[PDB]
């Protein structure tokens, strides 16, 4: 039951002693683990290339892609620097290492994004740490900037009150979404399990609100990486998204927020490849993307319909481990539209959403093989 | 100060026990945010909760506000028999009997003497053990022998708890010790009882018939039997309380959030004050600050709209119950005076009932809106029009002025209701007087302010709420 995971909100697991042999690494990802963290704050770069390797080992166990995300510490103190030169040296080896997402702590203002990205230059996408009275009040020009966000709690209460959170959570969850930009809430989602094999009623009810929030992703931290009980605690994350997302209240809570679509062709074709599929029943909604945008713009929409990004670019693949319900699946590139069809009834039927028959909407571009040329929705049967 | 208006609407249930108990402990939490008092008859004596009750009572002279008292009732305690070494192994798909033998137990045997199980339990039903940590599948059931597949194996100790979720069981939800701490605690004039075991609508009408119009009746809800049959239980109760932790045991935890929702959207729609309860800042009982998971537990409840949020051992039994009662009020006041609260709460629908008081509970709160009233005086002979209209979520505070002292007290559990217990009024110009001089004292409006009167014309009866008045202060 790895692949698919019947819910779409993305669980990510914080790796650390508890949690960093091969098999502890393959027992979370088929426990629920969907994106690893490494914090490089600790630990040396010779530990991580190990913990790296026995992550990518997975996708050859079992065709899927993986996704890491590299956590640089930043300015921790034990008005100042984005990227210290302890976070200068951790990215040049998580970008060595083909980071698939690199984040960025202590951001207080949109320079310290720039920075990041002009170091970064392309190779890999930006999540934000929101965890600065600063950073709040800079909120809109940070999220347009980053490429995904962080609600990072821990940090977040210490230096506003912890209080003042919750709100602070649905502001960025709202926006994020909005925006189009991936978004994780973290820390204590879990935190009893750290010593007790079994969640608290509150810590249960903080994972669900987060997912009738829409958030992208729900992470664990010192509950995998260091705790007594990491698989009981990457298995409730899996085990509370799966009920809540198939109980009832869930749809009507996550389009709470409105994410009406931006003058293009693009959000004009997200939009109404979801309400198409809504409206013929389709079993799945299949998105033929080169960088990933276009299954970020359905993913937007939140369809109920479930989403197949189908790449040809194995690190799209696996970046897009991170965005809500995009399911990648790379492929090989198709070259006309017969092709693409034949590939998405295929690839509906094999995963098991579809059987022939079954209606299907295919989100593509045409004439095939470039980026941003997204412009058609084709109706088809499996 | 801090006290009265507290700032925020939603109410603080709190939990009295050791760490909680004294004079001076009970007017600290009451300080530091506690609205409803709740006391537990499960243990202790009747003799120590008078001492606590009549603490509590003491708060209405140093005060001048009416105080609120729940009295909870524990109802069943089903527990298996004993073992002849203390404890067992039982290993997965093996065979373990239950029967009423008295005999001391083994690896495949123990006494369960509780009668009812065995006139209810059949083929298919299971009985959960330790908190829900074993669980056991009935394969063979008869008059006094039930034999079960263990799907869940553990340890199994000496008279070790359990539960029946999947069948209703022929088991009054008062008890014996029930029914007499039940007359203790309307002989001490509870304001709410706190009803357990509910599997069906007749343990509430059970209930409230031997309550005879006492005091309000709060259901807890526990138990997969009353959520199917939630409708009759809702309509037929006063009050609601989510009992995640036996919830959670008794169904998967992972399904409580979604019946979170529903209970208290149904609760609303029904205007029946509800609670939250169970480890809402469960970590500080050892911590003299939450966790981020807790404070966002305690805000969603907010969001939701609930009437109340409630500590059990975090005020009655740990180390910190000042800093937890505290840590509720903090929550609720950013919460509900932060952006987003009010959207949130009006995403569940509470329509009008086709009666004049929905109607003008209805009408109140919009023309607040519109000419910018600073508060909503409500004057109630029973409550009634208060729970209408604090059923109406308004954004202008309400003031629930009653001549009667025990009305005061029962409305410290309905959302933002504010009880002032006045003197009785007997025209209209003497009610606009009276409220625009307790909107001022208070601090809710100033001279010129607008305020919004709702009452009844035959002032002194109760059910006649019929105006909907706009006055200055």
């Amino acid at each position: 039951g790895l692949f698919p995971r019947g819910r779409k909100v993305r669980v990510v697991s914080t790796l650390g002693p508890a949690s960093s042999t091969a098999e502890q690494i393959r027992d979370r990802f088929l426990a629920g683990a969907d994106v690893f963290r490494i914090n490089m704050s600790h630990g040396t770069h010779d530990e991580k290339k190990v913990i790296v390797d026995n992550i990518r080992a997975l996708e050859k166990e079992f065709n899927r892609p993986t996704t890491i995300l590299f956590d640089l510490q930043g300015p921790k103190l034990r008005p100042l620097a984005a990227l210290t030169p302890k976070d200068r040296k951790d990215l040049d080896f998580a970008l060595k290492e083909k980071a698939d997402w690199v984040a960025l702590s202590f951001v207080q203002r949109v320079e310290d994004v720039i920075e990041a990205k002009e170091l970064i230059k392309g190779r890999a996408p930006l999540l934000v740490k929101l965890e600065k009275p600063a950073a709040i009040e800079n909120l809109e020009s940070i999220l347009a900037a980053t490429d995904a966000v962080m609600v990072a709690r821990g940090d977040l209460g210490v230096e506003c009150l912890p209080e003042s959170v919750p709100p602070t959570q649905k502001r960025i969850v709202e926006r994020s979404r909005q925006l189009g930009k991936p978004v994780v809430v973290a820390t204590a989602m879990l935190e009893s399990m750290i010593k007790a094999p079994a969640p608290t009623r509150a810590e249960v009810s903080d994972v669900a609100n987060a997912i009738y929030e829409g958030a992208d992703g729900i992470m664990l931290s010192a509950e995998s990486a260091a705790g007594d009980w990491p698989h009981e605690a990457v298995n409730m994350m899996h085990r509370i998204a799966s009920y809540v997302e198939n109980a009832p209240g869930y749809i009507e809570r996550v389009r709470f927020t409105p994410t009406p679509a931006e003058p293009t062709t693009v959000d004009a074709l997200a939009e109404n490849a979801s309400k198409t599929a809504e409206t013929v029943g389709a079993k799945a909604i299949i998105v033929f993307t080169e960088t990933g945008k276009t299954a970020q713009r359905v993913s937007r929409a939140r369809p109920v319909a479930p989403i197949l990004s189908l790449t040809p670019d194995a690190e799209v693949a696996r970046r897009l481990g991170l965005v809500w319900g995009a399911q990648p699946v790379q492929v090989s590139t198709v070259k006309t539209l017969d092709e693409a069809k034949k590939l998405a009834a295929e690839t509906a039927k094999k995963y098991g959403f579809a059987k022939a028959g079954d209606k299907l909407v295919v989100v593509a571009g045409e004439p095939f093989g470039k980026a941003g040329t997204t412009n058609i929705v084709d109706v088809i049967e499996a």
